[PDB]
């Protein structure tokens, strides 16, 4: 955490036509932006919104370039706002996930990402959650695809709590910077 967070988005693919730079959280980008194409992050980690007051999709950004919508795996070129996602400082991420609600059932635990949470321990669902440290991102399906949800340190004693209407979660990824 050296640098400020920093991220431009732009209306057209490859950091071309009209952009919005920001670095702090936005709430709207309609008055800025009527669609974006390609984003750059140049600080910190993102996750951005289909549409303003973050709502709508999430999708995380990291440090780079996004030449087309299609590199954070977009459903199509809008998005409304954006926050900055601040990583606690200290031990690294530890992540608790429960098949059932409430810490119930069996649990399974990590300090790093997970691909398939089905071939790690058999889960196909999960119902709970404790993330004893760090931030993370779970993503429905397996391989880090599908719908995203931001779970900061806490605890999340069913899948609403991390912003779902399914108990889908199958992969998921700590964000460290």
């Amino acid at each position: 955490s050296r640098a400020g967070p920093k991220v431009t988005f732009y209306e057209d693919k490859n950091f071309l036509g009209r952009r919005y730079e920001c670095d702090a959280d936005c709430p709207d980008f309609h008055t800025y932006l009527n669609r974006c194409n390609s984003i750059r992050v140049e600080g910190g980690t993102w996750v951005a919104y289909e549409r303003p007051n973050y709502s709508g999709n999430m999708y995380v950004l990291r440090r780079g370039e996004y030449p087309d919508y299609h590199h954070w795996m977009g459903l199509n070129d809008r998005l409304g706002s954006c926050k900055a996602v601040h990583i606690p400082s200290g031990a690294q991420g530890h992540i608790q996930v429960f098949e059932k609600g409430d810490f119930g059932g069996q649990m399974f635990e990590a300090t790093e990402d997970c691909p398939s949470i089905l071939e790690e321990c058999h889960f196909r669902e999960v119902h709970a959650c404790r993330v004893l440290e760090g931030i993370w991102v779970f993503y429905e399906h397996p391989n880090y695809r599908g719908r995203q949800y931001l779970l900061p340190k806490g605890e999340y004693r069913q899948p609403v709590e991390w912003g779902a209407v399914t108990p889908a979660v199958q992969s998921f990824r700590s964000i460290a910077e």
